[PDB]
């Protein structure tokens, strides 16, 4: 299992089209993969759920995954975090 704590850095959080792009990158791999804020944890693949998490900006989740590729998984939405979903 691999897990990281991060800041959700950019206006909308995970909302509008952060939540669709982490959501489809989340998808790309085979592990199960969560998110986890406040003491509630959701599947990171599921808009339902991230949703329900209500993730703004400067919020800190906690990510993990648990899978054949959940190193890379780990690594793949934080790079894309990182990158404020591709937002100056």
């Amino acid at each position: 299992m691999k897990e990281v704590t991060i800041e959700i850095k950019n206006k909308t959080g995970l909302h509008a089209r952060p939540a669709a792009l982490f959501v489809q990158t989340a998808s790309k791999f085979s592990s199960q993969i969560w998110v986890e804020k406040d003491n509630k944890k959701v599947n990171a693949k599921s808009i339902m759920g991230i949703m329900s998490l209500g993730v703004s900006q400067g919020n800190v989740v906690k990510l993990s995954a648990e899978g054949d590729d959940e190193e890379e998984a780990i690594k793949a939405l934080v790079d894309l975090i990182e990158s404020k979903f591709g937002e100056e």
